[PDB]
């Protein structure tokens, strides 16, 4: 009845998440800074205080991350749906229902439960990651003048090679959300690495090796403090998700011309609905 609590790990997905979240967090702290190290330690202290607060009421770090993700992914899905509705000239509800229809068709083909009978976070993740990945696929296909199928098959090939170069199973035998995250995170990382390489005037390899080194150093420090790789990922996701949420709220408020508190109120109604769930 016990599982990964026995020390048997998704190691590929964990490394990829460390790399991607580290990239995204570095960009966010650089934009927020004052000093970046000051912002980093400030965010660390705020997250630690919030963790103590949720411990004082009996909420674990994993559950805190789960609720924060419900907030963040709700915001990201809302922004993506709104942008697609505007680009297509239809309402947000139409885009939402088309996304649900498409994802449920794919799950049918796979002989799996649909989004309606899945857990709240898993359903939100499936919807959001499907839309993000499809947007990235169509963008890269347009940019390279190739087929969307070509893009998706090259991405699946690259991720499958990476997986099999680590004694792990292929992309064909992973569960739905894990494969979806593997694909999405790989694509997002490649795009971020390439754009930063162009912006800073250095090679892609420079960026990627700096990233790998930053992550290995953080992991060695955590191991020195007696912190597990899973806990390291959870702390990094807490920091990053808080920063992403705050940026999304600020930007949506500035774009709609409303106060930040109105953005939060709308999000909080919608989210407390799924939180009672």
């Amino acid at each position: 009845p016990r599982g990964s609590s026995m020390g048997i790990s998704r190691e590929t997905l964990e490394r990829l998440s460390l790399l991607l979240f580290s990239m995204q967090l570095e960009k966010l702290v650089k934009e927020e800074a004052v000093s970046v190290e000051t912002i980093r330690e400030e965010l660390e202290r705020e997250v630690d205080e919030r963790l103590r607060e949720m411990e004082e009421q009996g909420i674990s770090r994993r559950e805190t991350l789960e609720r924060l993700s419900l907030l963040l992914f709700s915001m990201q899905l809302e922004k993506l749906v709104k942008e697609e509705a505007e680009a297509r000239g239809v309402s947000v509800e139409t885009i939402r229902e088309e996304l649900e229809r498409e994802v449920d068709e794919r799950l049918r083909e796979m002989e799996e439960q649909g989004i309606s009978r899945r857990e709240t976070l898993e359903r939100l993740s499936l919807l959001l990651f499907s839309m993000q990945l499809e947007k990235l696929v169509k963008e890269e296909a347009e940019a390279r003048g190739v087929s969307v199928e070509t893009i998706r098959e090259e991405l699946e090939r690259e991720v499958d090679e990476r997986l099999r170069e680590m004694e792990e199973q292929g992309i064909s035998r992973r569960e739905t959300l894990e494969r979806l995250s593997l694909l999405l995170f790989s694509m997002q990382l490649e795009k971020l690495v390439k754009e930063e390489a162009e912006a800073r005037g250095v090679s892609v390899e420079t960026i990627r090796e700096e990233l790998e080194r930053e992550v290995d150093e953080r992991l060695r420090e955590m191991e020195e403090q007696g912190i597990s790789r899973r806990e390291t990922l959870e702390r990094l996701s807490l920091l990053l998700f808080s920063m992403q949420l705050e940026k999304l709220v600020k930007e949506e408020a500035e774009a709609r011309g409303v106060s930040v508190e109105t953005i939060r109120e709308e999000l909080e109604r919608e989210v407390d609905e799924r939180l009672r769930e």
